[PDB]
DNA sequence: CTGTTGCGCTTGG
DNA sequence: CCAAGCGCAACAG
């Protein structure tokens, strides 16, 4: 299943097993965490697939100073582990200053990255993670390293899309016409008997993406922002202590009972 | 009202 | 399986 279905699967399990106290938040909403527990001890739960990413922050190369600057537009604050990562990258500036989509790994001790994750998720009011290897695994954030291997890379990650808008409509129609596509439009709604699902076309410095939903097409404008972020990847361990697993399930049971 | 950015999410070439 | 990015919301203008 995909990540959206996986999160629903986790919420269904939580409500079935522990009562109707858990709610999934909006898909792709970056301002909140995946699952909210309702109770006198409220907290969020992150659902993670076995191979997932797990937080980021943008760094801007300062070529005049040969160091990295923490973006003032980042949505979490510098913690001591952020600072260790920035120090390593800045002291190795020539190795990281040339940004790439392939990414440059950061070979610091894994504990630095685990500690970043623990601080970051604490700051988001996330007390537990849920994952699955065929059975559901629920654990408190302080035990993260017993469940996931963590790595960290610095890579360009293009920013996301936006909806086609009225101002961009002439440019979009011009791009369609140059491609020879037969279509009509009612406002921002596109109609075509051609097979244009997931089609990419461009014009006047705009890259468009045509998505099919309902009974017609929804057009997106892709970003032109290509900044680079430190970003964490996690891989579920194949060998997890059953002793830790069982005590962590009891810790979850305590948290929802407070 | 529009375009930019950073964070969500593993993904699919 | 590894180089790579779109769906989303807050922001500034």
């Amino acid at each position: 299943m995909n990540w959206k279905e996986f999160e629903v699967f986790c919420v269904t399990y939580l409500n079935k097993t522990y009562g109707n106290k858990f709610a999934k938040k909006g898909e792709s909403d970056s301002t909140t965490s995946d699952i909210l527990f309702t109770g006198n001890n409220p907290f969020y739960i992150e659902a993670k697939m076995p191979h997932s990413q797990c937080g980021q922050f943008v760094l801007i190369p300062n070529r005049a100073e040969y160091k990295f600057d923490y973006s003032p537009k980042n949505k979490s604050e510098i913690n001591p582990y952020t600072q260790k990562i920035m120090q390593f990258m800045s002291e190795n500036f020539s190795e990281y200053a040339n940004l790439s989509t392939k990414g440059k790994i950061i070979p610091l001790p894994e504990s630095v990255f685990v500690n970043w994750i623990k601080e970051y998720y604490k700051s988001k009011s996330v007390k537990f993670f849920i994952t699955s290897n065929g059975d559901f695994i629920i654990f408190p954030i302080e035990h993260f390293e017993h469940y996931f291997n963590v790595s960290c890379t610095y890579r360009i990650k293009k920013s996301g899309s936006r909806h086609l808008n009225s101002k961009s409509l002439p440019d979009f129609k011009q791009a369609l016409d140059k491609k020879g596509i037969s279509y009509t439009m009612r406002g921002l709604e596109l109609h075509s008997d051609e097979n244009i699902h997931d089609k990419r076309i461009s014009g006047d410095d705009k890259d468009f993406l045509i998505k099919e939903n309902n009974g017609a097409y929804h057009v997106k404008i892709l970003s032109n922002t290509f900044n680079a972020n430190v970003i964490f990847s996690i891989s579920l361990k194949n060998n997890i202590s059953l002793f830790i697993l069982n005590e962590d399930r009891k810790a979850f049971e305590a948290a929802i009972s407070l």
